[PDB]
Parts: C-alpha cells; sequence; structure tokens
C-alpha cells in the first residue's frame, strides 16, 4: 500500500540556529481531497537524487544529462525514450555494492590487479568489513576504476529501484485536515567509504525544496499504533529528543485544540533533549508556549552546554523516576520517538530501572511489567535507525 500523489510544498524552513553546523528542516505540505491523516501517521516521500550525484554518474560514463536513450531486457521505463538524467531518478545510487554488482564489474575489468581487488571484495569477511561496514557503493568503485568497461545501460539495470523515505508527521489534522508537516534531520558528513562528502538522498532532497515546488508522497499508517489516549485526562509521558519531537508536536497541537473545545486535559510530560538552546532546540517557542497554556510540562536535557554536565533525557527521567512510575501506575501512556539504536534502549532501561527501585522488585519483574504495559497498548515506539 503506496497510493501516491503529487502535491505542493507550502513552507520550507530551517529549524536550527544560525551557525549550527547541522540542519533540521520543517516542511509543510498540502494534501489533496482524497488524502487524510491522523496523529502518529507517516509521510512516505519518493525522493529525487541530487545534482551532484547525478553528475558523478554522467561524468563517469561521459554522458550528457539530456541524452535521450531507450532500454530493453529496478522499475525502469523499458521500450520508451527517456533522458539519462530522468532514468537516474528511478534508481538508488548509494546503496552498498552488491555481490552481483561486483561480479559484473570484475568481468568488465581489463587491468588485472584491479580485477583481483574487486574479487577480493566478494569474500565473506571483506564484504562485511570493507563493503557493508563502510557503505562502499558501485558508483564509488566505478570512480575508483575508470578502466572498468561497464557501460551505462548495464549500470542502470543492476541498481535497485528508488525507495520511499518515511517521516513522522509533525502536525495534527485537528488544526488543518488538508495540511501536514514533517521534521527532517539533514544527513550529511564525511562518507564512511572514504570517498569525499556524503549526503542522504531524501533528506537533502527535502532540504532543498521551496514554497511552490511539487513533491510526490503518500500517507502511511504504521502497524504499531502511535496515538493519544481516547480520554484526554489520561496522563502521557513522551520522550522525543532531536527530530524525535516530531510526532509529539502533532500530539501537542491536538491537545491544544481539544482544550479550545472545552475538554479538560491531564498531565503530559515531554522529555526533549538536544545539544544546546543556542543550536538545535527545535520548536522551542511553540513548546514553551504550550507549556504556558498548560498543554504540557516540558523537561529538557542539553548535551553540550558550557559549564554543565552532559545531560540526556534518560538522566532527567531517572531523577523523575518516582513521579513517572506513579503516573504509569495511574494509567499513563508512555511514548518514545527518535533514535532507535542508542536513545530508545537506554530510555527503556532507565524506565525499567525506575520501576525496580520504586516498587522494590527484580529486573525480571520490571521487564515483565514493561511487557504487560506494551501488551495493554500503553508503551509505544516511533523510533528509527
Ligand atoms: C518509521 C520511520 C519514521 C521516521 N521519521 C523520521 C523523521 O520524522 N525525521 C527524520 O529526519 N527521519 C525520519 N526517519 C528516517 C528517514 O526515513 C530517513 O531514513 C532519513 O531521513 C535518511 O534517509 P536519506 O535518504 O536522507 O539518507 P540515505 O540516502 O537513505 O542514507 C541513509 C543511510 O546512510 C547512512 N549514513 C549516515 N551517515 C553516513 C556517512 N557519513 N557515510 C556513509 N553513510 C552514512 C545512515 O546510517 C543510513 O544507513 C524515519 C524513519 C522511519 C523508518
Amino acid at each position: 500500500m503506496h497510493g501516491a500523489f503529487s502535491t505542493n510544498v507550502v513552507a520550507s524552513k530551517e529549524l536550527q540556529q544560525p551557525g549550527s553546523a547541522r540542519s533540521t528542516r520543517h516542511l509543510e505540505i498540502e494534501l489533496p481531497k482524497e488524502a487524510s491523516y491522523q496523529e502518529g501517521d507517516h509521510l512516505g516521500v519518493i525522493p529525487r537524487n541530487y545534482e551532484g550525484i547525478v553528475n558523478r554518474v554522467t561524468a563517469r560514463f561521459g554522458l550528457d544529462a539530456s541524452q535521450q536513450i531507450r532500454l530493453e531486457a529496478a522499475h525502469l521505463p523499458l521500450a520508451k525514450t527517456v533522458s539519462v538524467e530522468e532514468l537516474l531518478q528511478y534508481v538508488e545510487l548509494q546503496d552498498p555494492v552488491t555481490r552481483t554488482q561486483l561480479r559484473a564489474m570484475a568481468a568488465k575489468t581489463v587491468a588485472p590487479p584491479h580485477k583481483v581487488e574487486l574479487e577480493a571484495l566478494l569474500e565473506k569477511q571483506a564484504y562485511k568489513e570493507q563493503v557493508l561496514a563502510k557503505r562502499l557503493t558501485m558508483l564509488e568503485l566505478l570512480e575508483k576504476y575508470p578502466a572498468c568497461e561497464m557501460k551505462f545501460s548495464e549500470f542502470i539495470a543492476l541498481l535497485p529501484s528508488i525507495r520511499p523515505r518515511y517521516y513522522s508527521i509533525s502536525s495534527s489534522p485537528r488544526v488543518d485536515e488538508k495540511q501536514a508537516s514533517i521534521t527532517v534531520s539533514v544527513v550529511s558528513g564525511e562518507a564512511w567509504s572514504g570517498y569525499g562528502e556524503y549526503k542522504g538522498i531524501a533528506s537533502n532532497y527535502l532540504a532543498e525544496l521551496q514554497e511552490g515546488d511539487t513533491i510526490t508522497c503518500f500517507i502511511s499508517t504504521p502497524q504499531s499504533e502511535f496515538t493519544l489516549p481516547k480520554d484526554p485526562e489520561t496522563p502521557l509521558i513522551m520522550v522525543g529528543p532531536g527530530t524525535g519531537v516530531a510526532p509529539f508536536r502533532g500530539f501537542v497541537q491536538a491537545r491544544k485544540q481539544l482544550k479550545e473545545q472545552g475538554q479538560s486535559l491531564g498531565e503530559a510530560h515531554l522529555y526533549f533533549g538536544c545539544r544546546s538552546p543556542h543550536e538545535d532546540y527545535l520548536y522551542q517557542e511553540e513548546l514553551e508556549n504550550a507549556q504556558s497554556e498548560g498543554i504540557i510540562t516540558l523537561h529538557t536535557a542539553f548535551s553540550r552546554m558550557p559549564n554543565q554536565p552532559k545531560t540526556y533525557v534518560q538522566h532527567v527521567m531517572e531523577q523523575d523516576g518516582k513521579k513517572l512510575i506513579e503516573l504509569l501506575d495511574q494509567g499513563a501512556h508512555f511514548y518514545i520517538c527518535g533514535d532507535g539504536s542508542q536513545m530508545a534502549p537506554a530510555v527503556e532501561a532507565t524506565l525499567m530501572k525506575s520501576y525496580a527501585d520504586v516498587h522494590q522488585v527484580s529486573e525480571a519483574d520490571a521487564r515483565l511489567w514493561l511487557q504487560q504495559l506494551e501488551e495493554k497498548g500503553r508503551y509505544a515506539k516511533d523510533v528509527w535507525a
């Protein structure tokens, strides 16, 4: 289920502070009559490959972007004439090199030591350590091996089809049913492969869009429900550092409308973490206003404030253990969003340890407690790698 539609960008702006070395974007997108969404839904984005990486390919093959050509034997337009540059928007250009890809290159290689090296990469250990660990691509190996006689049409056909990227919708449909926002951390750094500068495909595509540009996307609803309790007095604990705040911005906007409609709201704790308020404290103004209107209680942790200890949300949670565990005993829902590889597990461990300490039980009893909480639908994750 990818029921995709084309539509316009209504806003696009930077969320980090002037002089941050990093970027996080906020985009507002319009939705057509047929689409609709709910808090905790995702936007599926079909991205385009950026100019830099398209030019690296046409340069390697000595081709002009506009050169029309036709293929025949990825989801490629076959038996149609189509330029090179548009063919190149159908495929992934920076996935690790596959074993099929390596064999194809080896077979077209006429410098013998270079063939020995490409074949070396097929072995189990080398493949794990030099290809997969560093995310070494076919493109980077073609640039390294200019006398590999592979040709464009064989290149294009060996590549995977371009995949969508998911973003947690950061707005509530209770404010505007036909407009949705996303919050996009921009992937950028030195390539782990060693070949220059790395840019994440969808995130840099999204970062470069402007008001009036079009975008192809669809609404996706996750198998794991990530929604507010049915009763607005049921207490919430939300942990969402960095771009993890995204779905909680939707939660905040929802609660704010429910209040404006006379509903009473219970406690809602938002644990937010970032480097610094001088840098990446996304939506600070909105979140401080929300807190002032009693929509949330806000707890921050800063990793890089001069003259302060490095603080993460789990450290703050641990200080607040007693209170957070009493809340969960009264029927609170707990939510985590953001980084699933390090932050989520550590937050989970701190929650269980708070339980163990408060209720004087074993770690096994604390683990069973969390298991039961999840099975009741009260412990939800919107995390990613
Ligand atoms: C359910 C879900 C919800 C999500 N919600 C959000 C969200 O709300 N906001 C958000 O910003 N993202 C979100 N993501 C992540 C998002 O979908 C994209 O994966 C992310 O934006 C990166 O995709 P990309 O195309 O820009 O980069 P890609 O081109 O796909 O590259 C991604 C890969 O590059 C790797 N990489 C990173 N740095 C380097 C480097 N220097 N050298 C080599 N490789 C590197 C990454 O580890 C990753 O493996 C979500 C993901 C999921 C699954």
